[PDB]
């Protein structure tokens, strides 16, 4: 199932979430979060859906909580070292990485990783620059940190972390700066989807092949989407929600790399920008 978590509907920061079953073509509501969270990060580890950081409508959050679909229970988890909205999260080596974001005063170059066996966070080597509105994903055993905003500039840069060497390395940049981006991996390629380039909300996306060191444009989205969520399910890349430059979006579309085409999917129950999405 594809979970769509939190966000902002155009008027309200959301504690609600819903999940999509591609076999029935239907969204169903799920037990809500303890607190509204927009600018959230969401990832799955150990069969649990983690909802990390964000903004509750008044406060930037260091809290996180995890959902077990088997028991239908949300549970608080040990908090982050600092609040992080506009965060990126991903799982590598059995650890949940929380990357960048904004702490309510400062755009963050910091990241930390969570071990569910100890229920503790540990700092990780910092990014080369602060990045909020970042996208993060794992490919080839490396954690990619893509785009974002450094506090002054929307970024086309990206870098990757190797946990075996404890080092970040810069990677070939995007064609355009992208903050409020979504990033996911499909078919061995890293997709960078939508976002905002400093002037314009983007319908464009591009994908990176680490084997050839090449970025390539992909067929664009039907509409611009910044504050998007992206995830992969059933071999398809889902682009969910966001903001098109004028409107917060209840729409989503899915991309088949074999046809290089997008198709609309059943809409969300409510618009959601600053969403988090994951599959479980």
């Amino acid at each position: 199932l594809l979970y769509a978590v939190g966000g902002y509907d155009g008027n309200t920061h959301l504690n609600s979430l819903e999940c999509y079953n591609p076999e029935t073509n239907e969204w169903s509501p799920v037990a809500p979060l303890s607190v509204p969270r927009s600018g959230i990060g969401v990832a799955v580890l150990g069969g649990l859906l983690y909802a990390v950081g964000g903004y509750d409508g008044n406060t930037h959050l260091n809290s996180l909580e995890c959902y077990n679909p088997e028991t239908n229970e949300w549970s608080p988890v040990a908090p982050l070292s600092v609040p992080r909205s506009g965060i990126g999260v991903a799982v590598l080596g059995g650890l949940l990485y929380a990357v960048g974001g904004y702490d309510g005063n400062t755009h963050l170059n910091s990241l930390e990783c969570y071990n569910p066996e100890t229920n503790e966070w540990s700092p990780v080597a910092p990014l080369s620059v602060p990045r909020s509105g970042i996208g993060v994903a794992v490919l080839g055993g490396l954690l990619y940190a893509v785009g974002g905003y450094d506090g002054n500039t929307h970024l086309n840069s990206l870098e990757c972390y190797n946990p075996e060497t404890n080092e970040w390395s810069p990677v070939a940049p995007l064609s355009v700066p992208r903050s409020g981006i979504g990033v996911a991996v499909l078919g061995g390629l890293l997709y960078a989807v939508g976002g905002y380039d400093g002037n314009t909300h983007l319908n464009s996306l591009e994908c990176y092949n680490p084997e050839t060191n090449e970025w390539s444009p992909v067929a664009p989205l039907s509409v611009p989407r910044s504050g998007i969520g992206v995830a992969v399910l059933g071999g398809l890349l889902y682009a969910v929600g966001g903001y098109d430059g004028n409107t917060h979006l209840n729409s989503l579309e899915c991309y088949n790399p074999e046809t290089n085409e997008w198709s609309p999917v059943a809409p969300l129950s409510v618009p959601r920008s600053g969403i988090g999405v994951a599959v479980l």
